[PDB]
């Protein structure tokens, strides 16, 4: 029929789905097949590559507009029935059209309200916008990250934002944030074959130091900016670290734990992600919020390809690490993020622990179920990677689908552009 | 047509053929992904049954190289003359076993298969009553248990024929811990277990009423009433769970049986519905350490074990409930350790199916997992399967789930 139950197997509340008949494209599975541990299960674009003919972009843009003026209590109005022929002969007379003020932030919002693998979603409508669509060179780029980055960090009480960057055009003009986040820190192959800072980093760091960029050759060295403007080479810029926010790492306990020298950023901020609306692709749309402590304390120094300091904390804390069952690497994981938490928050750095973020989603998917009819939510990415089932998501059947307005991956800009 | 999977962490790239010979459905659609939903969704006529059991005869005569052969083709002919003579047909012991392990193997859900071919199977389909079940399970039990040395062992009761003969065991598993809900709305042993302990209680099991009462068989024979048994005290392995390094651990009062045994499944092997099949293997530590004693709606032991720790449990962000979850399950593997009782923590048990999984794509060309499963409930990223990307279909044959007896039976006595 046309519902679809989720249960939560905790409480029992069963909610029901009418939400994903809107959904717009593949998923990945078929009847036969689930791909819902896939991290890129489908290639279903709306639109090919390069300038859509008018038969394809217009539809795409008729059912975004069709959705904004829903959605605000219109459609058929004058305007919506005006906009539309406004779309027309701008696609008819440049083969693409400009989005309204209101109609960008109304679909960034709506994207990030889209995104089901996003644990934060519940803040979805409290986005700021910055519309950089005049942009017109990685200079300007670069002014309007730096802003994004101190509106963003605003002295750590964290506040969500997104900058757009003018549309792909051609696609030989991109705007592109070379950066996977705007503030990464780099890592370095070393002679021996280890790798010193954040390993994911180690081929962008390269690039970097390719184009000129003078590593420190640190720990926690913050990236350079390698900013794309309307297709041109990237250009390196030092982000003024006055606004990158730092917190060092230590335990309310473990007083041994700060000897460690461990430090994280306070801003999360995704830069290579696109942001798709009415058919049109935003290349360049750094988003940032606040992290989970989780994202830091789990992933980004305990999975063996990063930082992988699970070994260390271990070690000060005199644990059995003869065999895995000792479960070692569970109780300096914990460790590591209490400290994580405990740092963040005396520095009145906004961060989230996974208990409160994933109770925060389960109250988001009831009021996504009551006011639109379900919500789009992917368990893979929801479960925290630490204490799963005693976070409410883990008991927590979720529909995934995929809904546009919509952020999507795209092409690394080094495996895609041709220099200059 | 080809799949790829990527391990994240180390960049392996395994590729799947196998998932072309599924069919049953996922449950997932083009445009919808229902891989978090638990359960996404009665007897075969004679025409249903024919290409299901040629299916897995075929698959049979292949897995043991003698496809096409004079034997194969017979049994195929002999399949028929059962499927029209008598609407159904008897699996051979071969088949029967072979059946069992490929169900077992196909289990998408289940991180253990990398022992699938080790598995006893004992042929039950001659039992006739509840009391050659009784019969058969202490059997499995006392042979699964093996003192501690713990072994993977199947049980398969007669096949389904007209739905309304089938043998089930009411327990969910073997060995569960009874739970009764206090008139104060408190419980007190297992509160997952109260709806079946209230249906034993109502059977005329009487209940010692303590927090780790070992529940009574209920089984059910050709259709019958089902009808209680007391496993033997003595068949029960069970391991008091303490702690190396809290000597206050053990004043829990604790204790957990040793042989994780699932009886509510329905094993299918060629269309023949198998819907009393208890399988038994040993236990990954999380799973009486993660959920057992620490879901919200299980023994809940997390707030007890947090206070003897100290930890301060005003604020989520001191995160004493994952601090205290990690020393509970350090407890489980000493405990069973110690006793010398099979276990598998979750760290060795992940890697153990990642080396399975990839000899799997090799040898069988793929073999189908369930991520939301696979992956431990605690400490996710840590261990190797988080960052593993997996296919999920259903290959045949295969465990499923089926109802309830008690919401499907009705009753005959009075
Ligand atoms: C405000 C606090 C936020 C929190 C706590 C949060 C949390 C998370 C987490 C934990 C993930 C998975 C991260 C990973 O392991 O890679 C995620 C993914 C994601 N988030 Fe959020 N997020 C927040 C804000 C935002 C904002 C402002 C946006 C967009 C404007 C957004 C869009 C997304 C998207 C698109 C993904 C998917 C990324 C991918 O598929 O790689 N989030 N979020
Ligand atoms: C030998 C050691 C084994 C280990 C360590 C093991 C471990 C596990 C675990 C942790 C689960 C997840 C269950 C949950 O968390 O609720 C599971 C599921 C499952 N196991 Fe295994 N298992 C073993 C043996 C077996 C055997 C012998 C069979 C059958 C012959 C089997 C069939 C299954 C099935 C069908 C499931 C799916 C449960 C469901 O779909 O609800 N396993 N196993
Ligand atoms: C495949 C996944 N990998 C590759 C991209 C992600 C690695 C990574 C690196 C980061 F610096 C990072 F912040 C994230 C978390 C994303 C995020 C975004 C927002 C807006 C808020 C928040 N709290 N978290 C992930
Ligand atoms: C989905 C319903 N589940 C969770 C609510 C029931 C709880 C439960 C209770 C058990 F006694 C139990 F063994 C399991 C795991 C199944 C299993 C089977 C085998 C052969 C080995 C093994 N190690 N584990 C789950
Ligand atoms: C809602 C969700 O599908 C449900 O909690 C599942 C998730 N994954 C699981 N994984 C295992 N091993 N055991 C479980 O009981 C569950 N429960
Ligand atoms: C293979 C698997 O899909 C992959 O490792 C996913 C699992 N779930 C995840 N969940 C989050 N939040 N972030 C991730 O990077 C991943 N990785
Ligand atoms: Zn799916």
């Amino acid at each position: 029929p046309r519902f679809l139950k989720v249960k939560n197997w905790e409480t029992e509340v069963v909610l029901t789905d009418t939400l994903h008949l809107k959904s717009t494209l593949e998923t990945g599975c078929t009847e036969y097949i689930c791909m819902g541990s896939i991290m890129h299960p489908s290639q279903h674009a709306r639109r090919p590559e390069d300038v859509a003919t008018k038969d394809q972009l217009f539809p795409l843009a008729k059912e975004f507009i069709d959705q904004y003026y829903s959605s605000i209590k219109r459609f058929g109005s004058k305007a919506h029935m005006e906009r539309l022929e406004e779309v027309n002969k701008e696609i008819d007379t440049t083969s693409t059209y400009q989005l309204k003020d209101t109609e960008l932030i109304y679909g960034a919002k709506h994207a990030w309200r889209n995104a089901s693998r996003c644990v934060g979603r519940i803040q979805w409508s409290k986005l700021q916008v910055f519309d950089a669509r005049d942009c017109t060179t990685a200079h300007g780029m670069f002014n309007y990250i730096c802003n994004h980055v101190k509106y963003a960090t605003n002295k750590g009480n964290l506040r969500s934002a997104i900058t757009i960057f003018p549309q792909r055009t051609d696609g030989k003009h991109d705007f592109r944030v070379w950066n996977s986040q705007l503030i990464r820190y780099a890592g370095y192959k070393q002679p021996d074959g280890s790798t010193l800072g954040d390993p994911a980093n180690v081929q962008f760091t390269e690039i970097c130091i390719q184009q000129g960029w003078k590593p420190p050759r640190g720990r926690f060295d913050v990236l350079p900016l390698l900013l794309q403007a309307n297709g041109n080479d990237p250009e390196l810029f030092q982000i003024p670290p006055e606004l990158v926010l730092e917190v060092p790492i230590r335990h309310p306990k473990f007083e041994w734990f700060k000897d460690l020298g461990l430090k994280w950023y306070g801003l999360p901020a995704v830069s290579n992600m696109l942001l798709e609306i009415g058919g049109l692709e935003f290349s360049a749309c750094p988003f940032s919020g606040w992290y989970m402590g989780t994202e830091i304390g789990v992933r980004d120094y305990c999975d063996n390809s990063r930082y992988n300091i699970l070994e260390e904390v271990a070690k000060k804390m005199n644990l059995d690490m003869r065999k895995t069952s000792s479960l070692w690497k569970d109780q300096a994981l914990v460790e590591i993020n209490i400290a994580v938490l405990y740092s963040f928050q005396s520095d009145k750095v906004t961060i989230v622990d996974h208990h409160s973020a994933t109770e925060s989603f389960i109250k988001h998917m009831e009021n996504e179920y009551r006011c639109r009819g379900g919500c789009p939510a992917d368990w893979v990415w929801i479960v925290p990677p630490m204490s799963g089932s005693i976070t409410p998501v883990f008991h927590q059947e979720m529909l995934n689908y995929r809904l546009t307005p919509s952020f999507e991956y795209q092409p690394d800009p080094w495996n895609t552009h041709v220099w200059k």
